[PDB]
C-alpha cells in the first residue's frame, strides 16, 4: 500500500547550489513532475510519450545523463529509448539516440527547471492538462507548463 516507490515527500538533498548543476546528480534517475496539472512524465515502450499522476509506475524512472555544459541526454529505463522531438511537434522515443534527443536545460529563479528543445530552441517541452502531450507548436512562454521539478530519487 506504500504509495510511490521509496516514499518521497518534499525535500532538498544537496543544498550546496552555489552555481548551477555540475556533474554529481546525473548518477541516479530523476522523476519529471510537471507542476501544471500535476503530471509525471512517462515514456511508454511503444514510444507514445504521455504524463500520468500514478507515481507508482516504475516506467517514470527516466535515466538522465549530463553530456556537455547545459546539455543533458534523457533516457528511459524500462522503455530503454531516448526521447526525441520531431520537426512537426510529435514527441516520441527510439533506441538509437539522435541530435534531436538533446534538450538545453535552464534553471529559473523559482526552483523550477525548464527544458528547451535544441534543433528547435523556438519551442520548449510541455505536457497538456489532460495528461496528453502538448504539440511543440502550442508550447511557448506565458504557459507555466515549462515549470518542471525533476526530483532525484536519492533516498
Amino acid at each position: 500500500m506504500a504509495e510511490g516507490e521509496i516514499t518521497t515527500l518534499p525535500a532538498l538533498p544537496e543544498d550546496g547550489g552555489s552555481g548551477a548543476f555540475p556533474p554529481g546528480h546525473f548518477k541516479d534517475p530523476k522523476r519529471l513532475y510537471c507542476k501544471n496539472g500535476g503530471f509525471f512524465l512517462r515514456i511508454h515502450p511503444d514510444g507514445r510519450v504521455d504524463g500520468v499522476r500514478e507515481k507508482s509506475d516504475p516506467h517514470i524512472k527516466l535515466q538522465l545523463q549530463a553530456e556537455e555544459r547545459g546539455v543533458v541526454s534523457i533516457k528511459g529505463v524500462s522503455a530503454n529509448r531516448y526521447l526525441a522531438m520531431k520537426e512537426d511537434g510529435r514527441l516520441l522515443a527510439s533506441k538509437s539516440v539522435t541530435d534531436e534527443c538533446f534538450f538545453f536545460e535552464r534553471l529559473e529563479s523559482n526552483n523550477y527547471n525548464t527544458y528547451r528543445s535544441r534543433k528547435y530552441t523556438s519551442w520548449y517541452v510541455a505536457l497538456k492538462r489532460t495528461g496528453q502531450y502538448k504539440l511543440g507548436s502550442k508550447t511557448g512562454p506565458g504557459q507555466k507548463a515549462i515549470l518542471f521539478l525533476p526530483m532525484s530519487a536519492k533516498s
